[PDB]
C-alpha cells in the first residue's frame, strides 16, 4: 500500500478470484545485502518463534520470495473476501505432499496470523442471526478436524478452537454443536472395532456433509478415542456451570428421537455420555439455595417424562378442525376450575402446537393469556414449563412468543392484579374499641416471585445473540415505573412482605443498565431517573416489622445486599453527553440511598435474630462493607447534615418529615425539620407524625401566637 | 418397615433385629414389588414432615397405599437426625438387590417412575425419586459386550426402556379417545408379510401397551404375541421381543402361568421345525477329490437368537 490510488486497488478484485499457489520436487519447479534486507523484513512481518527465524536464516531468494507472496495473497484474500469459506481455504495448503516431503513452520505461522486477523475482523462485525450461523459452522467444521490422521494439524486444530471458544464465550450453549460433537464421538466409538484388516476406513457423518479416517492398528484407534473423550467432558462441565438451565433443556431434547431407541439397547455411547453427565455437574434447587453448614434431579424426570407422555398422547389422536377442541377443553376446564384437566389441555396445547407448519396466532395468544385467569403457583410453574419446552422445541419462534408475553405483562401491570394491587389501611390499637379488630392484612404475591427468574434468565441468554430482545425488555421495564414519588401514587405496593420482587426488578434494570447496550446517552439518564425516583419510594411509609415466618426472608436480605454492592458500584459517571451539575445532583443522591439502604439492612437483620447465634450466618463481605460505611458515615459533625435535610425537603416533604424515624443521634435534624415545616405548613397534611412538629412552637414559653392553623389537619388519636 | 422409626428407643433396636433376622432368612423378599414401594413412600412422607411448622399441632401422618399411621417428635434436631438415620438403610437393601438379580429391580424401579400423580410434584423435591434416580447409577453392571475381558459402564437400556414405555403408552391411550384388536393383528400381518422392522417393532409395542391396560386376559392377543417372533427369525425382533415380555411381566399381575405356558409351546415348536440350533446337517465335499466345480467351502450354521 503506497502512484495512483487505482493502482494499489485493482491488486484487490484479482487477489479475490486469484487461484492457490499450489503445485514433481519442489526445488526442480524453483549481492547478499538484498537477501539479508528481505531476511529482515520477513522475519520482522512474521515474528516467530526463533526456531522458525533458525530455519529461516538458512534460505536462499526463491523460498522466500515464495513465502512472501504466498502471505501477501492470503492476507488480501481473507481480508477483501467475501465467500462464507474465508479461512478454511489455508489447510488445503496443509495436505500438499510436495510442501511436507520438503526440509513448514512458516506455513503455520503465517497460518497463525491470518487466523488472528481474520477473528480480529469478526469481533466487531455485527449482532444479527446470520454471523451466529457462521460461528456456529466454523465451530462445527474445526471438531471435524480434530481427528486427522497427521500430527501437527490435530495440534494446530486444537489451538484454534481453544482460541475461537475464548474469545466468543458463548458457543458453549449452542443447540447444534453439542449434537455434532456426540454423533462423531458415537460414529469413533461404533468404529472402534470394525474388522481392521477390512478396507474402506471411511465414514460418514450424519446431519452433516464430512469423512473420517482411522488408522489401522488398534491400539492408535483406543489411545485417539480416549483422547477426544475428555474434550466432551471438560466443555460440557464448562457449559454446565454457568448457564444450567438451557443445555439441560437441549440434552432432554436430544434423548427424544426415535432412531437411538432401536439402538439403545446396544452401546450407542453418546446416550451413556449424557446420561453419565447430567449427573455429576447439578446444583441445588430453590429450597436449598441459600443455608449455611439436597442435591436436585427429580425435574429432569419429571419433565422428560410429561414430555414423551404427552408428545405420543397428541400423535395418537392425529390418526383419525383439531384446534377448536383444544381451545373449549381449555375453555372448559379454566372455569370449572380444575388442576389437572388444566394441566392436561395446557401440555396437549403445547405438544400439538410444536408439531406444525404455520405459527397459528390464536394458539399462542391463548397459551400467553392461559395462566393470568388461574394466578397462583401450579399454574405458573406448568407455564413455565411449557413455554421453556416450547423455546426448545421449534426454531425461529422467540420474537412473537416475547412480544405476547410483553403484553400480557403490560395487561397484568395494568390490572394492579398482583404486585401493582392497591393498598389496604386497617384501623389503630389506640382506639380500636370497635368490633373492627385490628388484623394484619398483607399482600400476598407467590407467582410474581419466579416470572422475574426467568426474565433474568432469558436476559442472560439473550445478552450476546440477538439484538431486538434487549428493546423489548427496556420497553418492558419503562411502563412499569414512574417518578411520582408522593403520597398514594407510585404505581407499586409499600408493603414490607412485597419488598423481594421490588428490589429483584431493580437489581435486574441495573445489570441491563451496565451492560453497556444502549448506545446512546439519553435513554440511560431517563432510565437512571427512574430507577433513583422509585427507590426513594420505599421510605415514605412510617417503619413496620415483617410478617413472614422464619423462611422467605433469607434470600430478601441477600437480594438486599446484593442490590445494595450493585448501587455501590456505579462509578462509571462522568461521560453523560455542563457535566459537573449532574454529576453533583447524581453522587449526592447515590450518598443518601446508600446509607438509608445500609440503615434499613441492619434494621432487617437485627430483627432477624435476637441473640447472637453464631450458627446462623450470612455473606461476610456485604456485612464488612456496611459496617464500614456505618462507621464512616456515624462521624459527621453538626455541618453537612443539615444541609442533607435541604436535599431531602427538595426531594418530596414526606420524605423529609419520614427522616427522623429512621433514628439518628443529633437533635439537629428535629430543629431543621421544625424551623422548615415552621417556614411552609401548607406542603404537608400527614397527622400521625407530623402535627407535633407544629403545635409546640414553644413547650412552656407561650409566646408568639402568629402563623398557628390548625384548623384543616384530619382527626389524630385521643 | 413402619416400625423402625417409632417414638420410644428400645422399640426401634429390637424392630431392626428383627428386621434383620427376617431378611436374613428369607433373602428372596429383597426383590419383591411392593417393599420398596412402600419404603421410598415413608422416606417421602418423612421428608415432607422435616419442615411443617414445628409449634402447629397434628403430628400424625398417614401413609398412602397402606392403612398407618407415623408420629415425629417436637425439635427440629430429633427429625432431622431420625431422616438422617432412616436414610441409610434403603441404600443398604437397594444395593444389596442390586447386586444379585439386577434385572428385575431394574424393570420395578423402571415401573415405579411411571406413575401419574408424582410428575405433578417432581418439579418440586420429591425425595423419593430422586433417592432412585440416585440409586441407579452407581450400582449398575457390564453389558454383553464388555462382560468378560482382562485388564464400559453401561446406562443406554434403562433410558431406551423408559422412553420407549412411556412413549408407546401414551400413544395408545390416545386412540381409545375415540372392535379395536383386530386392527391391530391387521397391522401385525401386514408388517410381518412386508418385513419391515420400523412397523414390526411399533406393532409389538402398540399391541402389548394395549394389552398391559384391560380387565380380561384376551387370550388370541397372547397367542399372537407368542407366534409373533418365529415368522422373523433375527436378533432384532428377539430383543424386541424380549423387552415386551419383561416390560409384561412387570406391569401386570397374575399372569405368569399363561405366558409361561405358551412361551414353552412355542419353543417346543421351534424345536420340532429344525428352524435353529437343531437344523438337519450339510456336508461339504472333501479337498482330496474335489477337483470338480463343486469347490469345497465352509458351511457352518448359525445360531444367533
Amino acid at each position: 500500500e503506497g502512484w495512483p490510488e487505482e493502482w494499489y486497488e485493482g491488486v484487490c478484485e484479482i487477489a479475490t478470484k486469484s487461484p492457490l499457489l499450489t503445485f514433481e520436487p519442489l526445488r526442480s519447479v524453483l549481492t547478499p545485502a538484498e537477501l539479508s534486507e528481505l531476511r529482515s523484513t520477513i522475519i520482522n512481518l512474521l515474528d516467530p518463534p526463533p526456531e522458525v527465524s533458525a530455519l529461516i536464516n538458512k534460505l536462499d531468494f526463491a523460498m522466500s520470495t515464495y513465502l512472501l507472496s504466498v502471505y501477501r495473497l492470503e492476507y488480501m484474500r481473507v481480508l477483501r473476501s467475501t465467500d462464507p469459506d474465508r479461512f478454511q481455504v489455508m489447510f488445503c495448503y496443509f495436505e500438499d505432499k510436495a510442501i511436507q516431503k520438503d526440509k513448514m513452520q512458516c506455513v503455520i505461522a503465517v497460518a497463525d496470523k491470518v487466523f488472528d486477523a481474520f477473528l480480529n475482523m469478526m469481533a466487531d462485525k455485527a449482532k444479527t442471526k446470520e454471523n451466529e450461523e457462521e460461528l456456529e459452522r466454523h465451530a462445527q467444521f474445526l471438531l471435524v478436524n480434530f481427528n486427522h490422521i497427521h500430527k501437527r494439524i490435530r495440534r494446530v486444530a486444537d489451538k484454534y478452537l481453544s482460541g475461537l471458544v475464548d474469545k466468543f464465550p458463548h458457543l458453549l450453549w449452542s443447540g447444534t454443536v453439542l449434537k455434532t460433537m456426540l454423533d462423531i464421538l458415537q460414529t469413533l466409538s461404533l468404529s472402534l472395532s470394525a474388522d481392521i484388516h477390512k478396507d474402506q476406513p471411511y465414514y460418514d457423518i450424519p446431519d452433516a456433509p464430512y469423512r473420517i479416517t482411522v488408522p489401522d492398528t488398534y491400539e492408535a484407534r483406543e489411545s485417539i478415542v480416549k483422547d477426544f473423550a475428555a474434550r466432551c467432558g471438560m466443555i460440557l462441565q464448562e457449559a454446565m456451570k454457568w448457564a444450567p438451565t438451557v443445555t439441560k433443556s437441549h440434552l432432554q431434547e436430544y434423548l427424544n428421537k426415535h432412531q437411538n431407541w432401536v439402538s439403545g439397547l446396544s452401546q450407542h455411547t453418546g446416550l451413556a455420555m449424557a446420561t453419565e453427565s447430567i449427573l455429576h455437574f447439578a446444583g441445588y434447587n430453590k429450597q436449598n439455595t441459600t443455608l449455611g453448614a439436597k442435591k436436585d434431579y427429580s425435574n429432569f424426570m419429571a419433565s422428560l417424562n410429561l414430555r414423551n407422555r404427552y408428545a405420543g398422547e397428541v400423535y395418537g389422536m392425529i390418526r383419525f378442525d383439531l384446534n377448536k377442541m383444544m381451545v373449549q377443553d381449555l375453555h372448559s376446564a379454566l372455569d370449572r376450575s380444575h388442576p389437572q384437566h388444566y394441566t392436561q389441555a395446557m401440555f396437549k396445547l403445547t405438544a400439538m402446537l410444536i408439531s406444525s407448519k404455520d405459527c397459528d396466532p390464536q394458539l399462542l395468544h391463548h397459551l400467553c393469556w392461559g395462566p393470568l385467569r388461574m394466578f397462583n403457583e401450579h399454574g405458573m410453574e406448568t407455564a413455565l414449563a411449557c413455554w421453556e419446552w416450547l423455546l426448545a422445541g421449534k426454531d425461529g419462534v422467540e420474537v412473537p412468543f416475547m412480544r405476547e408475553m410483553a403484553g400480557a405483562w403490560h395487561m397484568t401491570v395494568e390490572q394492579k392484579f398482583g404486585l401493582f394491587s392497591a393498598e389496604i389501611k386497617e384501623a389503630d390499637p389506640l382506639a380500636a374499641s370497635e368490633a373492627s379488630q385490628p388484623k394484619p392484612c398483607p399482600p400476598e404475591v407467590t407467582p410474581h416471585y419466579i416470572w422475574i427468574d426467568f426474565l433474568v434468565q432469558r436476559f442472560e441468554i439473550a445478552k450476546y445473540c440477538s439484538s431486538d430482545q434487549v428493546e423489548i425488555f427496556s420497553s418492558l421495564l419503562q411502563r412499569s415505573m414512574s417518578l411520582n414519588i408522593g403520597g398514594a401514587k407510585g404505581s407499586m405496593n409499600r408493603h414490607v412482605a412485597a419488598i423481594g420482587p421490588r428490589f429483584k426488578l431493580l437489581t435486574l434494570g441495573l445489570s441491563l443498565l451496565h451492560a453497556d447496550v444502549v448506545p446512546n446517552a439519553t435513554i440511560r439518564n431517563v432510565l437512571r431517573e427512574k430507577i433513583y425516583s422509585t427507590a426513594f419510594d420505599y421510605f415514605s411509609c412510617p417503619p413496620k416489622f415483617p410478617t413472614q415466618g422464619e423462611k422467605r426472608l433469607r434470600e430478601d436480605i441477600s437480594i438486599m445486599i446484593k442490590f445494595w454492592t450493585a448501587m455501590f458500584s456505579d462509578k462509571k459517571y462522568l461521560t453523560a453527553s455542563r457535566g459537573s451539575q449532574l454529576h453533583k445532583y447524581y453522587m449526592k443522591r447515590r450518598t443518601l440511598l446508600l446509607s438509608l439502604l445500609a440503615t434499613e439492612i441492619e434494621r432487617l437483620i437485627t430483627w432477624y435474630n435476637p441473640l447472637s447465634a453464631p450458627e446462623l450466618e450470612l455473606d461476610q463481605a456485604g456485612e464488612n462493607s456496611v459496617a464500614n460505611w456505618r462507621s464512616k458515615y456515624i462521624s459527621l459533625s453538626e455541618k453537612q447534615w443539615k444541609d442533607n435535610v435541604n436535599l431531602a425537603w427538595s426531594i418530596s416533604p414526606y420524605l423529609a418529615v419520614q427522616l427522623p424515624a429512621r433514628f439518628k443521634n443529633t437533635e439537629a435534624i428535629g430543629n431543621e425539620v421544625t424551623r422548615l415545616v415552621r417556614l411552609d405548613p401548607g406542603a404537608v397534611s400527614d397527622v400521625p407524625e407530623a402535627i407535633k412538629f407544629l403545635v409546640t412552637w414553644h413547650t412552656i414559653d407561650a409566646d408568639a401566637p402568629e402563623l398557628s392553623h390548625v384548623l384543616c389537619w384530619a382527626p389524630t388519636d385521643p
